[PDB]
């Protein structure tokens, strides 16, 4: 089964998911110098005032906070998108050291972690159909650097004990995703794919320029998680990130100068 180890690692995914060597794969290295500043890009409209978080679960690859997307509760609009995209879940990617952990890099610079708030195109009915389309999902990536502590993330840091091993899940109501957002909404955007199997090419990636800060001990609790299921040898969940992929026939536009 795919994973992040030398034997089932990101370098082996192609054998099961041929699309791993596709044309529009993610993540990629954002070269800030050759990124084409596009001025016709409307600004992001993020409305998480009505968001309903529900569960948090260790899926054996990462932990996910899930939201109720049976109605336009927390939606993403603006930017390069056409239509409403509704938040279905958010997850992280982190490293075993502070100098690695992000999937996307900026001018080859790796961050301590990276958050993906996943959204699907409502013109498509459900998430399962949305992943079948070139414009199905809109993922909002945010880099995390280690410095001061992000208060709004602590709630998540506390519950991690309850879901230490692959498979455990736990109620997680009343969580506000607005506490994870940085001050500025300037971004870079480009078309890409999911960074894990099935690695479908249905994403319009929106990577915020501005990272948020988290304390060491805050990110340190991300590293105590387990890839393994209960009653199995302990394999710590660290470095659950895919390396940067070739940009190819793509252009990264930017919403700022």
């Amino acid at each position: 089964h795919w994973g992040y180890g030398k034997h089932n690692g990101p370098e082996h995914w192609h054998k099961d998911f041929p699309i791993a060597k596709g044309e529009r794969q993610s993540p990629v290295d954002i070269d800030t110098h050759t990124a084409k500043y596009d001025p016709s890009l409307k600004p992001l409209s993020v409305s998480y005032d009505q968001a309903t978080s529900l569960r948090i679960l260790n899926n054996g690859h990462a932990f996910n906070v899930e939201f109720d997307d049976s109605q336009d509760k927390a939606v993403l609009k603006g930017g390069p998108l056409d239509g409403t995209y509704r938040l279905i879940q958010f997850h992280f990617h982190w490293g075993s050291l502070d100098g690695q952990g992000s999937e996307h890099t900026v001018d080859k610079k790796k961050y301590a972690a990276q958050l993906h708030l996943v959204h699907w195109n409502t013109k498509y009915g459900d998430f399962g159909k949305a992943v079948q389309q070139p414009d199905g999902l809109a993922v909002l990536g945010i880099f995390l650097k280690v410095g001061s502590a992000k208060p709004g993330l602590q709630k998540v840091v506390d519950v991690l004990d309850s879901i230490k091993t692959k498979g455990k899940s736990a109620d997680f109501t009343n969580f506000d995703p607005r506490g994870l957002l940085p001050e500025s909404l300037d971004y870079w955007t480009y078309p890409g794919s999911l960074t894990t199997p099935p690695l479908l090419e249905c994403v319009t990636w929106i990577v915020l320029k501005e990272p948020i800060s988290v304390s060491s001990e805050q990110v340190l609790k991300f590293r105590k998680l387990n890839f393994n299921g209960e009653g199995e040898p302990e394999e710590l969940m660290v470095d659950n990130w895919r390396p940067a992929q070739p940009l190819k026939n793509r252009q990264i536009k930017a919403s700022f100068k």
